[PDB]
């Protein structure tokens, strides 16, 4: 029931996945093991998450008690921001090998296209913002190719299936298509009404990558955060647009937010916190909006960012 | 006086200098000759603009007559796409070089950070958009690292004395920082009140990177090329906030809008196609704007862009 997508690595990747940021440590494992109960098989983790060991335990239980097979189970990760040096990023892969208790993760993508100075694991893991050096950042000279280089040979020993990319404005993801001999098979970023980045989606899917759409709920996630932004934007649930188009096809907000992503042919990954939004958020595919539906979302669009480095140290990276 | 700017290389560069683009070839050299004799030292040209020859005599003339010699001249150059591939970028250099009648540029800049294919001077020069394959745009796999070591190995060859980036986006331009050897010196970028990326000042100007911002009076240029975007809109000078500011000081919208980013530390490079223009696009620094004139400049930003590779073939540098 949930479609597939053939990615340009020639793997399928679950079109609706199960988001892990902020998936409590204490509670991950369950409720990884309930999603895949519920349906799930991708799950969207990351190193920087720091609760890799218990999405591992989630999916290691669902495994012995015969629900799924380890090849049934997509699994991504992404490297974290001190590991981009090439001589740091099978360390880190092997980091999060060994919390997922895996051979090998189906998709593994640079986090970020920022280097911060590397960090032993065994003085601070996950780093997070920490750079070695109190609460300063301080980074690291390691151009982006140097790192996807370092992913290409982990490919090649078969300890990751797909590649790709989060958080990579149009200029830099052109760039590495230039230098890359394994294409980035995905590039996953914010993507939601407010920021809707339409050029970004159609380059990058002409160019054959595939979209993940994180942050599908706007503001929420950030508002979960006490993040000032998001705090002070409408909903995305109470908007009158959206409930408009949700009351027209009986639907709900939350499923019509999901499908304008989902039609477009980008994947999903939203954050399922409560038992019922583990059904709502994988059972949305029941309609189709219309190009007029498409063209009232639109001018949702005001290029309104909640995950932004600039907010970190006025990192360059959407400027 | 025209203030100089210390570049990061360690060479002053005028902070106002005569704008090339467009300059027509019978022209040129009178025109550039003049420029000289009203004050002006630095040119900004490019191979693209396919008069650098011109702009050469004009030079020549004026050291030939003892107005100036060559030292007392900054000429910046650029490297247009078609000769990113390393093995290309001496032979487009050497032609700047001959064409320009000198041993060394003072600036060189690579134009776009796009590869097209390569096409033989023989063939067509300038090629503009002409890739080798009729009106079909051609691309080459040359990562920019590439192109600038390229680039490095000319300044320590003495032919460049500076180099630097026009058009690049913040991601990009910080990608190339952890790469290169040499930092860029400079930053090109189309800039004006209706486009002021102003994280994008304040990241590189933090770096140490001097921004040179051309379209510095916005629309205006590609009204003067029949541009659909630049014709259906409000000009600057004409422009509520720009005009009774001016009023305020008695002085021209033009020279409002040129003093708006040379004091901030911008460099502008004004094309000033009649004798008048030419004393005033110099001699506008007499007056300083205040924190209030800034704040409601400020609010023109839209983020209108005029140069746009996507409006080429939905090339995405700014997206
Ligand atoms: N690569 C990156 O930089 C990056 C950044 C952020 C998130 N992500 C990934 O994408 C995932 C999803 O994004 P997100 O976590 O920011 O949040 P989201 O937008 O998926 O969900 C945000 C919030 O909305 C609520 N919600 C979920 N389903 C709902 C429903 N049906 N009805 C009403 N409210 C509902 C929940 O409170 C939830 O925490 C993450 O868990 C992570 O895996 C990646
Ligand atoms: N790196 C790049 O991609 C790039 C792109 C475009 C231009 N440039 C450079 O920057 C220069 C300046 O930019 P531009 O030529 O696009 O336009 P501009 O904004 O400097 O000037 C545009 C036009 O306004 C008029 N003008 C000039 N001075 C005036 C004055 N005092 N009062 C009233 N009108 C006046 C002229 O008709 C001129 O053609 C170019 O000549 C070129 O050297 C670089």
């Amino acid at each position: 029931s949930i479609p597939d997508i053939k990615l340009s690595s020639g793997h399928l990747m679950p079109s609706i996945g199960f988001g892990c940021w902020k998936l409590a440590n204490a509670t991950a494992g369950e409720q990884v093991y309930q999603a895949i109960k519920a349906g799930y098989r991708l799950f969207d983790g990351a190193e920087d998450y720091g609760n890799e060991k218990e999405v591992g335990d989630g999916v290691k239980r669902a495994i012995d008690e015969g629900l799924v097979k380890r090849e049934e189970i997509f699994l991504t990760s992404k490297l974290w921001n001190n590991y981009h040096d090439p001589k740091n990023v099978e360390t880190a892969l092997n980091k999060t090998l060994a919390d997922l208790k895996v051979d090998y993760v189906d998709l593994f993508l640079i986090h970020f296209p920022i280097a911060f100075k590397f960090v032993p694991i065994e003085e601070k893991y996950p780093p997070g913002f920490y750079c070695g050096d109190g609460n300063n950042f301080v980074y690291e000279d390691v151009p982006i190719l140097e790192t996807w280089k370092a992913l290409e040979k982990l490919v090649a020993a078969g300890k990751i299936k797909s590649i790709g990319v989060s958080n990579f404005p149009g200029a830099l993801l052109l760039d590495l298509l230039r230098g890359a001999t394994i294409k980035p098979a995905v590039l996953q970023v914010e993507h939601h009404p407010y920021l809707q980045q339409p050029k970004l989606i159609e380059f990058a899917q002409k160019a054959g990558v595939t979209i993940t759409a994180y942050s599908s709920f706007g503001p929420q996630s950030f508002v979960e955060m006490n993040q000032g932004r998001a705090l002070n934007t409408p909903t995305l649930f109470a908007h009158d647009t959206i409930k408009a188009i949700a009351a027209k096809y009986n639907k709900t907000p939350a499923e019509v937010l999901l499908r304008w992503a989902a039609q477009r042919g980008i994947a999903v990954i939203p954050k399922s916190n409560l038992p019922e939004r583990l059904v709502q958020n994988r059972s949305f595919n029941t309609f189709d909006l219309t190009k007029e539906d498409f063209e009232e979302i639109a001018k949702l669009d005001i290029g309104l960012r909640f995950n932004d480095p600039w907010d970190w140290d006025n990192i360059p990276i959407f400027v």
